[PDB]
């Protein structure tokens, strides 16, 4: 898993989360390109605990083209917690400590924000056509919704 964090003040947290590729419809950020970036962030302010916003929306499906590069972002802008990002085809309801093995592509637990810094990371997906979710393993934040679905067809 990925478990290399990088720090960033909020103006450098904005500026990544408006690099995120997709194009929102309904409640779905949709992806094209050979190479597409995911931002995410768990819990931006103004959005409910705990759960990812993407491009701007609450645990959004996001739909991705079978044969994509996957750039993905994930941010930690939730002071006080950490949150993980995992991505992983087993599906809701989740445990207390979500049973999501395989986890195909994603991070450890992340520090919690400090010093006036968030910290995130960048990792490298290349799915294969099918349904899968990205969930938080922190006990109990799955069970309480931190998660979404993605569709790579
Ligand atoms: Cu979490």
């Amino acid at each position: 898993l990925d478990t290399t964090w990088k720090e960033a003040t909020l103006p450098q947290v904005k500026a990544m989360l408006e690099k995120d590729t997709g194009k929102v419809s309904g409640d779905t950020v949709t992806y094209s390109g050979k190479t597409v970036h995911v931002v995410a962030a768990a819990v931006l302010p103004g959005f409910p605990f705990p759960s990812f916003e993407v491009h701007d929306k609450k645990n959004p499906t996001l739909e991705i083209p079978a044969g994509a590069t996957v750039d993905v972002t994930f941010i930690n802008t939730n002071k006080g917690f950490g949150h993980s990002f995992d991505i992983t085809k087993k599906g809701p309801p989740y445990a207390v400590m979500p049973v999501i093995d395989p986890i195909v592509a994603g991070t450890g637990f992340s520090p919690v924000p400090k010093d006036g810094k968030f910290g995130y990371t960048n990792f490298t997906w290349h799915p294969t056509a099918g349904t899968y979710y990205y969930v938080c393993q922190i006990p109990g934040h799955a069970a309480t919704g931190q998660f979404g679905k993605i569709v790579v067809k």
